[PDB]
């Protein structure tokens, strides 16, 4: 059942990002962005208490977890500046949105009226998650345009 | 037509679960298990609850409601101990979550968006419901194959 | 450099466990022993917490992180009772004392003060992770030689 | 005093032209990601809704015939491309409100009508601290907006 | 014996630093950067308060101290900018640290359990002081690629 192959893969979605998020807070903690690593660690926790979630619904309505590689963040091989990063944080959110919308087709062609409902908040959630990575990465971007001003995003906000 | 026949029948579905649980609640006492009558009392409270709410969205969205006939209960005839029972009450909810997903589907088919998001959250309850009775049933299945340690169920929780 | 080496290891290892514990978390959830799948929840996060300090430290002391895969875990596949579940979580936890260990005896030959004295608390640790572990085990084991009454203290739990 | 009264209700109608302004301002702010900026747009189209209300209810008191005209949509934001843009727009938004007032207050002395003119007193001084407010504001962006990114800096601490 | 004479160096040595962190305040103040200033101060009282603890800790171990002059500060007469002052400051702690990695080689050979102990505390701070006091720099050397930009760390921050 696609269903099932996908809630799956979702449990393994959401351990990605929480790693990719953990491999952001990484570079930004190297290179001195405390107030980045900060909200990157963050998110990591978050994300990994989405999947969390999905598998505590999956136990309960009986759809098998069976638990995947969490693979190694690439990414972060080459990034260079900080907008580098967030641009990589919104193309993974943007992912994560599209493995979420899968799964609601999969659900909407099975009748699956629970699994539906339960991922509504999700989707919802998506929307929030790439409007404000889109706008903290549309600031970044303004910003280093200016040698060292971007440093100042950091250590205010 | 067909929401609004199945829309009824849902209504008739949680009084007549709620007069099951009653049922089950008058075995455990009679049988000396106040702690599983007690909580099959909270339940019969509950499932006229949702019946409750599914009328008060009836009314307000001018589905026309008529009050069926609560049935006798007739499982309490053929219990003869506390697994019997909690397997009963575990059909009884695999059929409440199968009279929901009837009436989503006929919603949906309606395009009946209001229908379908007043459903949402009883059918994210009854996920919880079926996993919560399911795991009842498995602790009773297997504490009961020792001679009087199910008491301890009854006793300690509940 | 062995040092560096084995601290990125020990980073996988913490993550790693973290995984393992939430493959236990969802075998108990799945056969209906909720009291234990919470412990196993509990420990999940608790071990990734622990990885989380391991990469902080590193990042102060300039030791390069590089996350990798975190592994699929694979003993659910042979668990059939609780007592399989526990002794596998066992051996994880001398697993886990062995590579903080191996990390002690490198810093050691490096005199790597600051690091060994990172550990310190983590060694104590151990000790009662491993006595807590093996405690419940030999409850599980001893319970479970009659029908039903390892559920009856899973549920008073 | 039908010349009074035409103004009276004109000037709800301006008021709700510029709640739709701000909001149309709001708009252009969140969609290029200054949600500082768009946070104050919005209250001050809040505020201007709020102002429309006052006069309607003072009509409604005074018997003053109130019918409610078409709010025109905003024009303007077809040809912003930067904040600066944005708030000029909103200074001559204010100065145009401001001549509104005091276009009705003409009328108001002209027909003796004390009562208007008392109401209106609170909306001129107020109308006195917005378009400094607002000029003050712009005078900031123009400044800043010599640097590129500086300008964000405004958006992410103040507002 | 060398790890007596290493221990009174050790007092020394943070005296040292704590005149070196106050002749950083003075630069600071005589510039015009308060906020700045304000840190170099607090460290200085800070590093002070160590050497008190090694005063205190020796005396209790009847290792005797003599108290040796307090070195005059040298690097501020060359300091032109913010820049220059946070690399020296770098640049004593980075010889803090060595100064009490050799007491502890000391103490290690000499089989001092009771003086390694007492050292951990103080080669874990040294971890967060380097990592503190770089990333520091890192912003002001990034910052004040901009005319004025750094003038804005200082009042800010
Ligand atoms: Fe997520
Ligand atoms: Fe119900
Ligand atoms: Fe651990
Ligand atoms: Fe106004
Ligand atoms: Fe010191």
């Amino acid at each position: 059942e696609e269903l099932l192959d996908l809630f799956n893969r979702q449990v393994t979605q959401e351990f990605t990002a929480s790693q990719v998020y953990l491999s952001a807070s990484i570079w930004f903690d190297q290179n001195d962005w405390e107030g980045m690593a900060a909200y990157m660690l963050a998110q990591s926790a978050e994300e990994r208490e989405h999947g969390l979630g999905f598998v505590d619904f999956a136990n309960k309505r009986n759809i098998p977890i069976e638990l995947q590689a969490v693979p190694a963040p690439v990414s972060c091989a080459e990034w260079s500046s900080p907008e580098d990063v967030w641009q990589s944080i919104l193309e993974l959110e943007q992912a994560n949105t599209r493995s979420l919308l899968n799964l609601a087709e999969a659900a909407s062609t099975c009748h699956d009226f629970a699994v539906m409902a339960f991922l509504n908040p999700f989707h919802l959630q998506q929307v929030n998650e790439e409007d404000k990575i889109g706008s903290i990465l549309a600031k970044v971007t303004d910003e280093n345009r200016t040698p060292g001003l971007l440093r100042s995003l950091d250590v205010v906000s």
